[PDB]
């Protein structure tokens, strides 16, 4: 189990444009394409995302290489924050996994703002830590993904990703 | 009218710690200090933000200069951005701000995600994102400020801040 198997099981993999549970358009792994209620708009990021005409429609390859450039913006985005890199740093592997999901999914800033979660993370408190994520809105907009990260924050395990 | 007394009036002006309407503890004029739900949390990130031990209580002055740095922080934001800035840059100086505004609320990614109502902004065609916009979740959580930093977009007049 690594962050890309991770990642695929909480986004799943699908080769043409389609709206995620709220209505954004979105493609390959969890990439979304525009918040617009338009697809053009949607076809035309993909567009430029891919680097081709591709009328709402990508390749195995291309929705893997866009989606390793997903990744790589997660990584960079807890890397250039105050916030989030002590925590990264101080995290093993598999909860480093766990940080990266939560910034793949809502981005740096909005991590970021789990200020008392994130101390305790890295103050190695992971059941208060657990609770307090808890509370959150991310848990109330997507709780069944939120349990998943919350326990391999928990557990420092790959259990709830078998 | 401008910027900072229009946010000032979305925002609201505060020299103590309180919940804005989302439960987030806040100070100043609209700035975050933490989404943790602790008290405790919000007065340290305080304490961090101006340097001193406040105790959840800051001064005008330093509102001010918090303010101001958040204001900068969000237009940076928007110039640092390949989605943003060239509509920033087309728009005239009262359009301006209700980019900064939105910005400043929900941060450059979030604004950036409007990609089809940004390019009819660029566009100069108002109306057509004016309902792109009431379309988003963010009219939704927040009508009575969006409606008005809509209506601004459509504009390009202080009307609705009069
Ligand atoms: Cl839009
Ligand atoms: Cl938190
Ligand atoms: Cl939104």
């Amino acid at each position: 189990m690594n962050i890309f198997e991770m990642l695929r099981i909480d986004e799943g993999l699908r080769l043409k444009i389609y709206k995620d549970t709220e209505g954004y358009y979105t493609i390959g792994i969890g990439h979304l394409l525009t918040k617009s209620p338009s697809l053009n708009a949607a076809k035309s990021e993909l567009d430029k995302a891919i680097g081709r005409n591709c009328n709402g429609v990508i390749t195995k390859d291309e929705a893997e290489k866009l989606f390793n450039q997903d990744v790589d913006a997660a990584v960079r985005g807890i890397l250039r924050n105050a916030k989030l890199k002590p925590v990264y740093d101080s995290l093993d592997a598999v909860r480093r996994c766990a940080l990266i999901n939560m910034v793949f999914q809502m981005g740096e800033t909005g991590v970021a703002g789990f200020t008392n979660s994130l101390r305790m993370l890295q103050q190695k408190r992971w059941d208060e830590a657990a609770v307090n994520l808890a509370k959150s809105r991310w848990y109330n907009q997507t709780p069944n993904r939120a349990k998943r990260v919350i326990t391999t924050f928990r557990t420092g395990t790959w259990d709830a990703y078998k």
